[PDB]
């Protein structure tokens, strides 16, 4: 693959995010878990329980097979359902709720973002954390203004016609990944506010490149266990940001 380093970075970043906010015996709710790659990261993290939820039943399947054939200490649970725009109640809270590269899908409509925020808040133990990695609207528009919105690895198109600050969705393509996939912008303020009203407060917001470099010059061990990036790959990785809220 040509995307390898980008995948390596992204996973590295995720593993770090997981290292920072998880502890042994912790309970995790993975929203938009996808095929379930993070299972390993969590297994190293030493958590005691993993609940994967994802609208795509095809992906849950993969995660089931994944969990079924891996070396893991934690118990697992999986469910194919919409955890953002449809009420969700699992009957229990979690120490940590994670949404990796998926929460922006919660922004389809004001109603949808709401149902999602409520679902998040009702499955989170008081004091617990809600970690995520979402595309940065601010970054995406500034690149828009710079004129460059693509390279050999990806492409982005704004569903415009009409202020760019008024645009709420765009098309995303990633080499060896999604194709012309439609994404919703993350209305950051509206998000923060909703969560605020729900008892969750913002405790962290940092970009992929800096966070990467920082955590990198912080433990060169997991790194080598990585490398450097080309300006091109860095543009892809430079799209996302880390965002954490905590239930107080
Ligand atoms: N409304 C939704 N409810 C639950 N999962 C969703 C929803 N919309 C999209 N998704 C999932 O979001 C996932 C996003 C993928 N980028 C996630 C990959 C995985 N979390 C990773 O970190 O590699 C897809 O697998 C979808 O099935």
């Amino acid at each position: 693959s040509k995307t390898i380093n980008i995948r390596n970075a992204n996973n590295f970043i995720k593993a770090c995010l997981i290292r920072l906010y998880t502890k042994r015996g912790d309970s995790v709710l993975d929203l938009g878990c996808g095929k379930g790659g993070d299972l390993l990261k969590y297994e190293r993290a030493g958590i005691g329980e993993y609940y994967g939820v994802d609208i795509a039943e095809v992906s849950i399947n993969d995660a089931r097979v994944r969990a079924r054939n891996m070396k893991r200490r934690f118990k697992v649970f999986f469910r194919a359902q919409d955890s953002y725009g449809r009420h969700m109640d699992l009957g229990k809270e979690f120490d940590v709720i994670s949404s990796q590269f998926s929460f922006h899908y919660a922004f389809s409509t004001s109603e949808s973002l709401d149902i999602a925020q409520r679902n998040i808040a009702r499955h989170l133990r008081p004091g617990g954390y809600f970690i995520m990695t979402v595309p940065s609207r601010d970054v995406i528009l500034e690149r828009y203004k710079q004129g460059r919105m693509s390279n050999d690895f990806y492409k982005i198109e704004l569903e415009k016609m009409v202020p760019m600050e008024s645009v709420r969705e765009y098309r995303f393509t990633l080499l060896d990944s999604v194709n012309n996939c439609i994404e919703y912008f993350v209305d950051f303020t509206r998000m923060v506010d909703g969560f605020k009203r729900l008892g969750l407060s913002l405790v962290e917001r940092k970009g992929f490149i800096d966070f990467y470099e920082d955590e990198g010059r912080r433990n060169p061990e997991l790194s080598k266990k990585l490398g450097c990036l080309t300006r091109e790959e860095s543009e892809v990785v430079g799209i996302y940001e880390v965002v954490v809220f905590r239930k107080l």
